[PDB]
């Protein structure tokens, strides 16, 4: 079945709907203060996206086994410190871990604020650093990295790649992380456990325990920042895991940011039949029934506040539902202004290059292709320097 | 809206391979060899995977509801009857939806009376043609109850119509029982919350809470009976009411008692396409992915057991899959055993009008029709009297 020919791209087209309240407890009491959104609402929110979404992640009583498996304090001609740690992902030495690579900037002051990327391709692909071969080249995705920016802001850039966790092709779980946490008799996780988002997410957390325990690394302003179905990634790290201090969602779209029920684009169905691996058994009762979901994206990016969030767009990338993604936005602001925080700053959808960023929700629609282009990065940066200077 | 009986396979040839899931092995990978393992520790297992992923919740009661008896005619039928009308109050709203409950008692016989508990299709009147009632038609479906043979018996006959309780249409559970069982906060089951077959099943619950509470009614000796949506909802009522003595499936077919994974007739996307409203949220996820159901339908009739079953069939009733029937029976036999009870009492499925009635399980694939015939309460009458009479 195509789902290409089936796309609406018409916004006169678009069903009505109504999003799910955000403030309404399940049991009817109105969230009017920070204390009932902290002590009651966000607990069920997070629990509808565990159980009906992302699926639930092994929860670890204590740190899997992390080592630093090379320095060089004098990568990129002395400007930068390379480390590369290598992340265990279950009890057992042989079985699947996390490469991840850090660039700090060397001669800054103080603790440095890292953006934790997961990246489509391997960490050599990432920059053009001299001290890395290629056994789909070296510094192939610099340009979606910027690490030269990055450096010269102050900041840090930790990245590994999602196939390190499990790879992203539906083999009913059978590689990756995923095998390693089933009990006796289970070949396959429940309705509600993790797919191959949630493992990712996950990943990231792993990354995130190694990244607290690092002397030069400022744990209270490490970012989280993905593109596309890493972008989805992203924020359901951001939303499960509250250590990370900013998200970035880049071109997330279709269950990230954008709202389902508007179903332009890309639609729950066209993601859960041409990827079955992404999100948990569960999430597939929602196949063209996103009248049905008991929540909406909108409360996915709540679970972030009071933290800051970027989401960012493409002008041609029809396919993620631009105008859903600034709308999941929207939707969040009632519960950023329990926290006493103003929302995006505008009514409408903004033109083309017109970032607003001066709330905790930051939103642009750019010129181009679905991609990460330097023009995002130089936003994030000035966004993450309102936080993290 | 596909037409899902054109793309149907019902060619025996092209029944794909697949396992079933393992009745008797625990979700932690435990093997039940024991009844005490089954009661303790599987059952509930299964039980909680049929509520949580097909059938979904229904409420749990702290009182038994308000009901009155209506009319009594202990002269019913020129004598041969008794026949009372129970009012049974679904909800705290006594102008809210009722189960008018019609049950029929033989008159001259001396004990407390086994009763075949129906759903029916359709109201009350059309059940026999009592000439002390009125308006499809006075006694129009007369065939699918045969009070005659039920009272011939000295067994009782006690049915409502299902639409009493929700009805069956998909109106996004805006009427029937489910909206007064919603918290304020709520406009919709959740996703693990019945959907209509569940309230239907759960009505036959309330129907037996009064049942019990009739000095007449041997509450030991109660019967459930449905055909097609009614018999998957008869199935529900027995697996999740364990008070129900006996189950009779009429014909209940895919998301009855037939296997999900032959995917022959009827399938699970063809089901919650054209019923949305039938099971819950959690079992559209299985839209063609019966492979990953974490269940099949033999364990479905599993939780049964050690209770007796009549699986009952048609010929023409391809859309069921008749075969599919006969194995959801056959995979329950192990669980059976543990009470060391036999099977069915064959191993291929049998040719067409040969019930085999000597197990626990019964089975009949009967000439003509996708229906509730004469010969088959012929065949479960016969059935009944192994349990109920001596
Ligand atoms: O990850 C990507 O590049 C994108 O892949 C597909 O286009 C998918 O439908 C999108 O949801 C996803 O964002
Ligand atoms: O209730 C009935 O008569 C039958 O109606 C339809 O055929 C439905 O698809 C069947 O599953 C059901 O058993
Ligand atoms: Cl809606
Ligand atoms: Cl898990
Ligand atoms: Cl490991
Ligand atoms: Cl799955
Ligand atoms: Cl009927
Ligand atoms: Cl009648
Ligand atoms: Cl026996």
């Amino acid at each position: 079945k195509d789902y290409a020919k089936l796309a609406n791209y018409d916004e006169s087209k678009v069903p009505q709907y109504t999003l799910p309240s955000v403030l309404m407890c399940h049991d009817g009491e109105m969230v009017q203060t920070k204390e009932q959104w902290e002590q009651k609402r966000r607990p069920e929110i997070l629990n509808l996206f565990t159980t009906y979404m992302f699926g639930k992640a092994p929860v670890l009583k204590h740190k899997l086994p992390c080592t630093v498996s090379r320095i060089n304090e004098k990568a990129l001609n002395g400007r930068a410190t390379r480390k590369e740690i290598t992340i265990q992902l279950t009890d057992d030495p042989q079985g699947p871990h996390i490469d991840l690579q850090l660039y700090l900037p060397n001669h800054v002051s103080g603790k440095i604020p890292v953006f934790l990327g997961i990246s489509f391709m391997p960490n050599y692909t990432i920059y053009d650093d001299p001290d890395l071969s290629v056994p789909s080249f070296r510094g192939s995705m610099d340009k979606s990295w910027q690490l030269d920016k990055i450096l010269e802001h102050g900041y840090g850039l930790a990245t590994f790649c999602y196939n390190d966790v499990d790879p992203d092709f539906d083999d009913d779980f059978q590689n990756g992380v995923h095998p390693y946490y089933y009990e006796k008799g289970q070949n396959f996780p429940d309705p509600d456990q993790w797919g191959s988002i949630a493992a990712w997410a996950w990943g990231m957390s792993r990354a995130m325990d190694y990244l607290e325990t690092d002397k030069k690394v400022d744990a209270k302003k490490v970012a989280v920042i993905g593109h596309s179905r890493l972008g989805k990634t992203a924020v359901w790290a951001g939303a499960s895991d509250p250590r990370f201090a900013l998200v970035i969602s880049g071109n997330s779209g279709c269950c990230g940011v954008a709202i389902s029920r508007r179903c332009f684009g890309e639609t729950v169905e066209a993601m859960n039949v041409r990827f079955p691996h992404w999100f948990c058994g569960n999430y597939k009762q929602f196949n063209d029934r996103e009248k049905y979901l008991p929540f909406d994206q909108h409360e996915l990016v709540a679970l972030i506040a009071p933290r800051p969030i970027y989401i960012a767009s493409a002008e041609e990338d029809n396919w993620s539902d631009q105008k859903g993604e600034f709308l999941g936005g929207k939707g969040a602001e009632p519960v950023y202004a329990l926290y006493g925080l103003g929302g995006i700053g505008c009514e409408e959808m903004p033109p083309v290059d017109t970032p607003y960023m001066n709330g905790p929700i930051a939103y642009h629609n750019r010129k181009g292709p679905h991609a990460v282009l330097p023009y995002d990065w130089e936003q994030f940066l000035r966004f993450a320097d309102k936080y993290f200077k």
